[PDB]
């Protein structure tokens, strides 16, 4: 079965509990719907009215939080595989967002970082922070951005050739990449695991399928 939410911040669980789906319009007061497959967590923008600026609206996504507290130093393999259908118009961009923390049970200043990989995007959204290096990462190339605003380490991966569409994705390769440049810390832990689109203006028909992590 199928469910339309609209609400701003209405979530569902999905996939027999692995994962949650939410509307997340956090940065705008603008409409937004989306239809919610509940046994997949596969789901259709259908409607969404935005026009922000250069700040996001609304990063509707499907999360996996991590069941048991685990650091980054104890991964051995992270694994993703997401499907998305573009669309021609809007500012928009489809995007892993991974969040990290020195303190699973209290918010730590400059302890805290976001790591996102950029899959596709139209118009003309750009990362949040400065442009650092290229490198060549899981069978692609990716523009690094880096931003340290002041609470929270932003970390954008940017893959120089869109796609809609990636399959076993070793997000440990990335993660690996970000210790090797300080960004984060091995003894930070690793929360949760989203995916979905980050929304500028518009955004209605975009599609986003077949999510799936790992984490051993």
């Amino acid at each position: 079965s199928t469910v339309e939410l609209c609400g701003q911040w209405d979530t569902r669980t999905v996939a027999g509990g692995r994962y949650t789906v939410s509307n997340n319009v956090w940065g705008a007061e603008t409409a937004q719907c989306i239809e919610v497959g509940l046994e997949t967590g596969n789901f259709t923008i259908t409607r969404a009215e935005h026009d922000n600026g250069n700040n996001v609206a609304a990063y509707p996504n499907i999360q996996f939080a991590i069941p048991q507290p685990r650091r980054v130093q104890e991964l051995s393999d992270v694994r993703t595989s997401w499907t998305l259908t573009p669309i021609t118009t809007g500012r928009w961009n489809a995007a892993y967002d991974i969040f990290f923390a020195a303190n699973p049970n209290h918010v730590t200043y400059s302890g805290d970082a976001e790591l996102m990989i950029w899959l596709n995007k139209n118009g003309d959204v750009m990362p949040i922070g400065s442009r650092v290096a290229t490198v060549e990462l899981a069978g692609a190339t990716w523009e690094v951005w880096y931003a340290d605003n002041g609470a929270m380490n932003v970390i954008s991966y940017v893959r120089t050739t869109p796609t809609t569409s990636v399959t076993e994705l070793d997000l440990k390769a990335f993660i690996d990449d970000a210790v090797a440049r300080g960004y984060i810390r091995p003894e930070w832990y690793l929360l949760s695991v989203q995916t979905g689109f980050e929304l500028f203006t518009g955004g209605a028909g975009l599609r986003s399928a077949d999510f799936s992590v790992t984490v051993q």
